């Protein structure tokens, strides 16, 4: 032959089904890591704009979740930079659960979202990533992400000043990129 | 040469310059890469522009000849838009279509770079089109490192533009805390 | 448009001894070698531009300069007391020089305005100029700032080997509100 | 009544006390001197020192008992070398002997001297109201220059500061320094 | 070639006009008094009775007609009991008569009275900056006791008051109170 | 630690101290060459004193112990009585007999050149018997200067006494003027 076994599965979160549990995960990457870049903890109503903004501007939030509907993470874009030229361009995220961590989830969801921009006729994905963070770093590098470039010191957390790497990826969309 | 052109350094105003301002910044939208738009503001859309500057206290800082006609502003806004950007800012300096060549974009940074000193900035990033050789050239000139591009990350006048970034660290704030 | 080759950009500064003395030294020298628009025969040393400098530190005499894109001063206007009596206090007699290089430009014009600007604010009354009577650009050049002709001492400086008519040129404020004996 | 007048050297040993006396009357009491406060017996030392170090004359009018009726003198006009040969010139006379007639005897005594030290232009600058010494001196040959309209500010008024000069045919041979 | 004078015992019935005349020209015209505005003959009457009812003495000097050249006098010096053989003197000259020794003659006729009196010191304020009143002192014998530095404030200036003093032999039986 | 003497200033008044502070004065006048007088002052005299300090706002100084009894006290005057004088005073500094050589005079110094700074005083000027080392020495810690000596300008206890002025100049008033 060669304890459990756990499912994983693609599903489109929506607020009503997954408020919570993503208010939960993002609240651990706040506390836990320089993931994200808010000190304070989110709050319920705050989790209600940024799903807000998701349906408004069509932004794909692909979840996986267990046998019984756990989320076990997700993965997301929004816009990278709020100018109109940038509409071929977003920014992703991927987030998981503390319990379902080095099982690979992170690589599954990206490959996912990567499916879902091609179809969306994206054009660059971008990644900010703390630049010792190898692990997330490796991660893109094996998706086909490349360094883009390092702001020194952008941010401030845990009381210490982090350099912002950016990694991209260019996807063959859209065919026929067009002005506003 | 046969004239002279005085600049002085004013707080820019909304009641003050706003329709000049407009007209800089829609020169730049039509004919240029400098700002990412692809059509010209309103006035109206001017109104939330000065409003977040104000309650931001983000500076604007012109230059302004003898008659007090407006040749050129600089500022800075939001790099990006979580807490732990705070001490990130991203600028951009924008100069009249009649008096650019003439250095005054390099005499409104080193104006701002004095206000971004004296308000605790810790690094101020410029965005720059890869291809606009003069803006290069005066960030570097300026101290400017270029920490990165991402390529083809905007789409303009019917091609790919890189989006370069560059960066000057300051030395402030001494006291950096978390909020 | 504008540009390098059609146009000298240039700005105000406050000038101080530590950035200035040299510069305006060799402004004032030029003036003295080649023109009647300063009284002196012989050029000015250091050390009596160091004096000068004190003179208008302890008196709180704006010395306004233009210094061009690259960190040249272009010229400098100054004022210091018009004559030695406590009754004078609010007349001031100003001086105006430009570089020999920038001459015909408008700086002249610019720094004075500048310096009537500062006038205001000092609660100045009277700012007296004392010009050549033959010095038509100057002349014009008060004139065009709204100074009155107040007369002309004939004869009464000798430089070059003749006798040079002294005109007096005033611009009377409507500071100070509040004017008051000592 | 008679009254002696007599024209002597002025010093400092001899007439600093009555020449301070004339100066402070002049100057509490009108616009002859843009001063507002008396002087010294100490602020007039350098007055007196200042003249001896350029040789600028005192020329005093004296009376029998040997008393100071009033006096003349001159100083610089303005401070650079390009005016050598211009002075201004001021003429005091006591209260008492008012209206006789002893400046215009000073001032031609003084004009002789100026002629005599190689002057070419004397300068009195007088409040443009004193009709007096504006008459005076138009009657001694001078000439309305220009004046400094509201130049000055005592007894709670604007002053206009008129200057009167005369001409002379010296030197003959004037030379930069 | 002298002017006479005789001495007199000042008084306010024949002397008020004549010592208010010296006063305020001394107010006016300089620091030999801390007072800024004139006196009257109000003011006086109080200054007489002072002098009176202490039996201050007022010495005059007075020329061949009467008229009086100027007066000295002393009064307390500080007003503590312990003080009481201290006064402080003063001396004022009319102004047409200054320059002729007459402080220096009154002085000491003022001196020869403080022995008369029974006085121990006399103590002379005077501006640290006038000369004349200086020398006057030391050729009497003063001597320079100290200086209060900008204890005054003048003419729009801070004036020094200077202390000197005269010791004198008497008094010989000298008791507390 | 400390079991010590512990104390407080206070604005003294006629009413309070009238009694704890002639009391103090008399001893002064009966013992030391500090106060120029031979006799005790009288009670109706004190109403007197009192009464000019409030006239011309002249401070009065306190130094009260636990329990309340007043400890020492200084104050200023009119140095010499002509209007020229309006920036100068004379201060004096009274300690009671029982608390001397703790220090109180120093603090109360303190306390009133303080006040005199507020108060636009130009020089204070203290008068001291010429043989009063410690004052002198105090009065040097402080700052002042020897201004200079009368001798033999006092008399008590059957001699004469050198009178010896001390002043502390100050940098008040900013703009000062004839009256
Ligand atoms: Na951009
Ligand atoms: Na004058």
């Amino acid at each position: 032959m060669f304890s459990t076994t756990t499912l994983f599965r693609f599903v489109e979160c929506t607020e009503d089904q997954h408020a919570l549990e993503i208010l939960e995960i993002l609240n651990d990457a706040i506390i836990n890591s320089t993931a994200l870049y808010d000190y304070k903890p989110r709050s319920k109503e705050s989790m209600a704009a940024w799903f807000a903004t998701k349906r408004q501007n069509n932004f794909p939030i692909i979840g996986a979740v267990n046998e019984v509907g756990q989320l076990l993470g997700f993965a997301s874009w929004g816009s990278f930079r709020a100018f109109p030229a940038y509409k071929y361009t977003v920014e992703h995220s991927v987030y998981i659960h503390k319990d379902y961590r080095g099982l690979g989830l992170s690589k599954h969801l990206m490959n996912e979202l990567i499916k879902r921009a091609v179809e969306s006729e994206v054009h660059v994905m971008v990644g900010c990533i703390d630049a010792t963070n190898v692990a997330s770093i490796q991660l893109h590098q094996k998706l086909g992400f490349i360094h883009s470039g390092t702001i020194q010191q952008a941010g401030f957390k845990f009381g210490r000043w982090l350099d912002a790497a950016f990694y991209q990826l260019t996807l063959d969309t859209p065919l026929h990129p067009q002005d506003d």
